[PDB]
């Protein structure tokens, strides 16, 4: 378990980067204080997870593409009990789907809302440092990723395609973004509890 999570804990703080809002959405901080890395163990969201990424294994030369990304959201504790709904989500830069990120500080963007919201629910404070913000740690089925550079809103997966990858970019994007369009393509692995630390 220890090696386990210290491997999550490390993804989670080298993966932070400096934001182009100067810390606007998520607050300003260079790296978090761990408090805790639970696994999610729900048996029905893992076989829905598991039957969608063995088919669109089959779809995409015998590989799923999976990766480990993470997720920022008010309504985590919903996600771990019913899982990704894409009923949930198309004003998004590309569309009605599911965003993921590979640096957890564009997830940390999310955690109190589209950018930031209000911040926490106490202080009404989108650089808190003290209280205390999950983030999710995902197991991601990109299969045949479409990769796009320019805000393209989808509805669904472009044709013969699995998710939609959006490129860093001049004009565009700062950081990479991973987008499903079905919910039962990502598995909520870890919650992950923690503050964003002063520098
Ligand atoms: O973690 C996320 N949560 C919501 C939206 C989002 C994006 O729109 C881009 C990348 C990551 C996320
Ligand atoms: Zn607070």
């Amino acid at each position: 378990d220890d090696k386990e999570f210290q491997s999550v804990e490390e993804e989670m703080q080298s993966t932070v980067r400096e934001h182009r809002d100067g810390g606007h959405a998520g607050g300003i901080f260079n790296r978090y204080n761990i408090l805790k890395i639970q696994k999610v163990c729900n048996k029905k969201l893992w076989e829905r997870y598991t039957h969608r990424r063995k088919e669109v294994s089959e779809e995409n030369h015998n590989h799923a593409n999976e990766r480990m990304l993470f997720h920022g959201s008010p309504f985590v504790n919903a996600i771990i009990h019913k899982g990704f709904d894409e009923r949930h989500a198309i004003g998004g830069m590309f569309g009605a789907g599911i965003y993921f990120a590979e640096n957890s500080s564009k997830s940390n963007q999310y955690v109190y809302g589209i950018g930031g919201g209000t911040g926490c629910p106490v202080h009404k404070d989108r650089s808190c440092y003290i209280c205390h913000r999950q983030l999710l740690f995902c197991r991601v089925t990109l299969g045949k990723s479409f990769l796009q550079f320019s805000a393209m809103k989808m509805a669904h997966s472009p044709p013969g395609h699995h998710s939609v990858t959006g490129r860093p970019s001049v004009n565009g994007l700062a950081l990479a973004e991973y987008v499903i369009y079905r919910g039962e393509q990502a598995y909520p692995e870890y919650l992950i509890t923690y503050q964003i630390m002063r520098p």
